[PDB]
C-alpha cells in the first residue's frame, strides 16, 4: 502493498506580466512555496520554447541504477544515441506492464515504483542520462552560436526562463562568482526512462533549483520544506546509518531512495507532483527532494541563488564546517567579489550583500581577536583566491579558506581555519602565521561602497 500518495504541492499559473520576471515571481510565491519545499509553475499557454534535435547525433554514456530502498547510492558528475536510449526505454516500460507505453496510468507507475524498491526479491535495473551541456549533447533551450537561428529561437534566447540565462541575470548572486564552479552555474541535462530516479537530497550550498521538462512522459517529485530538513535527516539516520558516515570527497556523497510514507509516519511533511512536459519545478533552499521518471523524457535543470538565499548560504557553510563537508565555493570570496563590483550591482542586491558583509566583518573581527589571544602574533596578507581549492581547505573541517587561515612553517602548504587553530601541529602558536586576505581597514570601505550603491535612488 500500500502507498498513500502525499498531498499535492502548490501549482502556479502566472500571467504574462507575472511570468516576465522569474526572480520577482519566485519572490512573490516564496511565502507559500517555502512551506512545501517544491512547487510547480505552468508557464502562459503561448510561452513555447522550440525544441529541435537530431536523435541520431546526440550521444551519451548511460548510468546504471539498482532500484533498492535504503541502499547507498553515489551522486556522480557504454554509449547510447538519444534514439537507441528511447527504443530501449520504450521496450522496457511496455514489456514491464505488457501495455502500450502511453496507456500505463501514472498512479500505477508510482504504486509499482514503491513496491519494486521495497521488495528484496525484485532485481530491477534501469539506466539514465545525467550531465552538463557539451558539444556531444547540448542545451534543450536556444543558445547563441557563431549557426543562423530562426526567429522562434531568437525570442527565447534572452528569456529569463531559458535556463542558460537564469544564472547570469542581475537578480542572481552565483552570477558574479569568477571561480570554476561548472556544476553550479551550468545547466544539467537528464535523459530519463521508466523508474530511473533521483535519491533524497538538497542542493549544494542550500541553493534553489529550477527544472524544466522539455518533452516526454512525466517526472514524479516528492518534496520536503526547508524547515523540516533536520527532522528528515534524523529519520534517515535511524533507518539508514551507513549513509551518514564521513566521506573522503564531495564526489563520494551517499544518497538513498526512501518511501515518502515512512517520512510521513515520522511526522515529516511531504508533498508530491507529476511534472509534465512544458512545466517547471522549483526547489527552495534546504528543501529535500526525490522522485522518479514515468517513462522516456528529457529535462534540464540549474541551481540559482537569490538575495533572499544569502543568509542561508552563510548558515550552510557554517553547517558544512560542523559536518567536515567540502564546499563548492567560498561564500566570503563571493561576497568580497560583489563588494569589489559595488558600482555595477543591482541596488537591491548591493543592499542585501552589505547586510551579509556586516555579519562577516563582525565574525572575522571576533575570530582574529581570539587567535591573537592564543598567541598567534605574526601575520602576512595572502591572496587566497589564487590558490586551487584543494590547496586552501582547513585540515580539520575542510572549509574553503578565504578571509583568513593559520599556517606553520613545519607543515608546508597546510592550513587551518580560525576555528581550528589547535589542529594544525604541535608547535607553540608563536611559530604560526595568520594569513589574511584583507585587514579590517580594507573591509569597511568595501562595505561603504555597497551602502552608497544601495542608497542611490
Ligand atoms: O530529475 C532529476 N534527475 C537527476 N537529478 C535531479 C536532481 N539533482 C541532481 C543533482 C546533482 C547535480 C550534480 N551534483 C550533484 C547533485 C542535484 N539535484 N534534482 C532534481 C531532479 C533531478
Ligand atoms: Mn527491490
Ligand atoms: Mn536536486
Ligand atoms: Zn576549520
Ligand atoms: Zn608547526
Amino acid at each position: 502493498s500500500m502507498f498513500l500518495p502525499p498531498p499535492e504541492c502548490p501549482v502556479f499559473e502566472p500571467s504574462w506580466e507575472e511570468f516576465a520576471d522569474p526572480f520577482a515571481f519566485i519572490h512573490k510565491i516564496r511565502p507559500i512555496a517555502e512551506q512545501t519545499g517544491i512547487c510547480k509553475v505552468r508557464p502562459p499557454p503561448d510561452w513555447q520554447p522550440p525544441f529541435a534535435c537530431d536523435v541520431d547525433k546526440l550521444h551519451f554514456t548511460p548510468r546504471i541504477q539498482r532500484l533498492n530502498e535504503l541502499e547507498a547510492q553515489t551522486r556522480v558528475k557504454r554509449d547510447y544515441t538519444l534514439r537507441t536510449f528511447g527504443e530501449m526505454a520504450d521496450a522496457f516500460k511496455s514489456d514491464y506492464f505488457n501495455m502500450p507505453v502511453h496507456m500505463v496510468p501514472t498512479e500505477l507507475v508510482e504504486k509499482e515504483f514503491w513496491r519494486l524498491v521495497s521488495t528484496i526479491e525484485e532485481d530491477v535495473t534501469v539506466e539514465y542520462g545525467a550531465d552538463i551541456a557539451s558539444k556531444e549533447f547540448g542545451s534543450g533551450f536556444p543558445v547563441r552560436d557563431g549557426i543562423k537561428l530562426s526567429p522562434e529561437e531568437e525570442e527565447y534566447l534572452d528569456s529569463g526562463w531559458n535556463l542558460n540565462n537564469m544564472p547570469v541575470m542581475e537578480q542572481s548572486v552565483l552570477a558574479h562568482i569568477t571561480a570554476d564552479i561548472c556544476g553550479m552555474k551550468l545547466p544539467w541535462l537528464y535523459v530519463g526512462m521508466c523508474f530511473s530516479s533521483f535519491c533524497w537530497h538538497i542542493e549544494d550550498h542550500w541553493s534553489y533549483s529550477i527544472n524544466y521538462l522539455h518533452w516526454g512522459e512525466p517526472k514524479t517529485w516528492y518534496g520536503v520544506p526547508g524547515y523540516a530538513a533536520e527532522q528528515l535527516e534524523n529519520v534517515m539516520k535511524k533507518l539508514a546509518p551507513e549513509l551518514f558516515v564521513s566521506q573522503p570527497d564531495l564526489l563520494h556523497q551517499l544518497v538513498t531512495i526512501m518511501n515518502p510514507n515512512t517520512l510521513m509516519t515520522h511526522e515529516v511533511p511531504v508533498y508530491r507532483t507529476n511534472q509534465c512536459a512544458g512545466e517547471f519545478v522549483i526547489t527552495f533552499p534546504r528543501a529535500y527532494h526525490s522522485g522518479f521518471n514515468q517513462g522516456f523524457n528529457f529535462a534540464e535543470a540549474v541551481n540559482f541563488c537569490t538575495v533572499d538565499w544569502l543568509p542561508l548560504g552563510r548558515q550552510c557553510v557554517e553547517h558544512y564546517r560542523l559536518l567536515h563537508r567540502y564546499c563548492v565555493f567560498s561564500h566570503d570570496e563571493m561576497i568580497c567579489k560583489m563588494a569589489s563590483k559595488a558600482d555595477v550591482l543591482d541596488v537591491v542586491v548591493a543592499s542585501t550583500v552589505q547586510k551579509d558583509m556586516a555579519i562577516m566583518i563582525e565574525d572575522e573581527k571576533a575570530l582574529r581577536e581570539t587567535v591573537r589571544k592564543l598567541g598567534v602574533i605574526d601575520s602576512e596578507r595572502m591572496d587566497f583566491e589564487l590558490l586551487p581549492d584543494d590547496e586552501r581547505q582547513c585540515v580539520k573541517c575542510k572549509t574553503t579558506c578565504f578571509m583568513s587561515a593559520i599556517s606553520c612553517s613545519c607543515k608546508p602548504g597546510l592550513l587551518v581555519c580560525l576555528h581550528h587553530v589547535k589542529e594544525l601541529c604541535s608547535c607553540p602558536p608563536y611559530k604560526y602565521k595568520l594569513r589574511y586576505r584583507y585587514t579590517l581597514d580594507d573591509l569597511y570601505p568595501m562595505m561603504n561602497a555597497l551602502k552608497l550603491r544601495a542608497e542611490s535612488y
